[PDB]
């Protein structure tokens, strides 16, 4: 019953980029408290939202554009290049603020209004594609703007780029240490693939058996092999299956109804009072089922959380409020 | 150029999101301290409170009112959380009672920060939306009845009187002294309740002598040097009075800032640094390298208090000006006043 909050970093961090990453991993115990969930069973949250600028692609963002200045690819001179559904696009602004160099971005006209909204303040440019047409028309977008041009562009390519997935291997490192090797069960809602594919690399460098959980639209589960199609999981349900994914890597897919994804981040915020955003309730009600099976009894399921429900005030997450009391949501939810 | 890392695993399981509160990082500036007047030697660190689970340094102020209330037996089951606020303290009661088990009550002006209405819902949060002509006065005069008819029914948590408030950043004070290992000289903090600069200032000057702690205020509001209230632009600050928790012993300086100051320092520190601060961060900012370019503090390490982050500031118009000027020129115009 006792409660100690955080205590010093005891660093003096040279720019904003090193206090990317070390996210928290947090206990889930409202929307756990079900008769099906036995009590060995830890379901933690981890809140990527911790990031600077508030979501897990602060790690892609930094690695993409550091990489490509370490290696030549991003040279003085040059200009960042990117398509987005939103915060891939902050991420290479925060970066491209840091290094000194200007960032260009296409975007759904969709996507939640906020991520239109923080682009531009930091330095960048903005250029938003037709809805319908998706993360695919963005891409051509990009295509269209780069084809002519010089060597003028880094593309940070981010469905295609190595230097994503690689980001995530301290991603991986965090679950391990953080749960001290107990982690059993890791659960990652789909986008461009790079955290569910780089945290599964590096985990299985440590533990072979760690079981690996992709969750995806129901509306547009690609991963399964069905195809793209209208959904409102924002952040995840890219319509094509990346570059960068390696199904080797993924144990099993999980597909999720956009309804119910926002439904189950209305609770999650309500009984544990953990903002998350839409593709965290999808991650996280796929977590749930998990837990409730009995042959993950007494097991360590993780769940990464991308954002917070605060990039998304403009859209219907919090509009439809759900009847009934915490057990009857959760049992909605479940069943 | 210098290897860049990032940060490592914090070794530990959260038992909820308070115990995620504090421990926020200190971060040196770079692209805002390059003017002339700035020495090579003077460290400019900002304390981001925005790295609390909901983005401001609320968080901490919510948490321990609650926290010292359940402990003291003030808060007990059955009796309901009551503020008027409409914002940062507000999200940060939610956010607590949501953990706690409490309702949440929170008392506005129907017109004001509907995306912040919005938060507080979703956190569970009962909304007491007064008249909008009638601003927070009409908020605190709808908790006073409602406390009035009620007796015994809600706790108040009353920021700008409960010392639950200052004493949360004793917990600020000892990160800062940490993580600057002693060496911090001067810090700043743009003033609401001023719990921060009252809290860090009893704590800090406990550890060392000659830590200079310096007050920021709008400069159209600047009632703790002893003007009259005003309307300025500074959200989160400005409160228009003097709050009982201010303790003017404990600070050595204060130092007005204009609305159209603030709000341009708060441009360049994203667009230089890549910081995205948020409006009183601009002013306490400002302040700062006010102080860094005072040929008595060269070589000092000087802490600057950052509040908020520009994100929950996107309706407004700190982001409609877009500043003309090279960098340089741009912190010329903002140090450039005489005296
Ligand atoms: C919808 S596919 C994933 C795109 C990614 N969420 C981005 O921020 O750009």
């Amino acid at each position: 019953e006792q409660i100690s909050i955080s205590s010093p970093r005891k660093r003096i961090y040279h720019n904003i980029l090193e206090t990317i990453g070390g996210t928290p991993l947090v206990e889930l115990h409202g929307v756990t408290e079900h008769p099906r969930i036995k009590k060995g069973t830890r379901i933690l949250v981890k809140l990527e939202y911790f990031n600077p600028m508030s979501s897990v692609k602060d790690r892609v963002g930094f690695n993409i554009v550091y990489q490509a200045i370490k290696d030549g690819r991003l040279k003085p001179g040059m200009e960042i290049i990117e398509s987005t559904s939103g915060n891939t696009g902050i991420a290479l602004c925060q970066a491209g603020a840091v290094f000194g160099y200007r960032v260009n971005i296409a975007m759904p006209s969709t996507m939640s209004v906020e991520r239109q909204m923080i682009m531009k303040a930091f330095g960048a440019e903005l250029i938003l594609t037709e809805g319908k047409k998706g993360m695919p028309g963005a891409i051509e977008e990009v295509n269209k703007m780069i084809k002519e041009n010089p060597g003028k562009y880094f593309v940070a390519n981010q469905f295609g780029n190595p230097d994503n997935t690689a980001a995530h291997h301290y991603t991986a490192n965090e679950i391990w240490e953080d749960t001290d090797g107990e982690v059993d069960i890791v659960v990652s809602a789909v986008g461009t693939s790079g955290t569910v594919i780089g945290v599964a690399e590096k985990l299985k460098e440590k533990k072979k058996g760690i079981k690996i959980i992709a969750v995806e639209p129901e509306e547009s589960a690609v991963l399964e092999g069905k195809a793209k199609g209208p959904h409102g999981i924002q952040g995840i349900g890219a319509g094509f299956i990346p570059d960068i994914y390696k199904k080797e890597f993924v144990d099993e897919i999980i597909p999720i109804k956009t309804q119910d994804a926002w439904k189950m981040a209305r609770a999650v915020v309500k009984y544990d009072g953990i903002m998350c955003g839409m593709s965290s309730g999808a991650a996280i009600l796929a977590g749930l089922k998990e837990a409730e099976k009995p042959e993950n009894e007494g097991k360590t399921i993780v769940i990464i959380v991308p954002s917070c429900g605060e990039r998304y005030l403009s859209t219907d997450l919090y509009k439809i409020k759900d009847e009934g009391t915490k057990i009857q949501i959760l049992d909605s939810l479940l069943n």
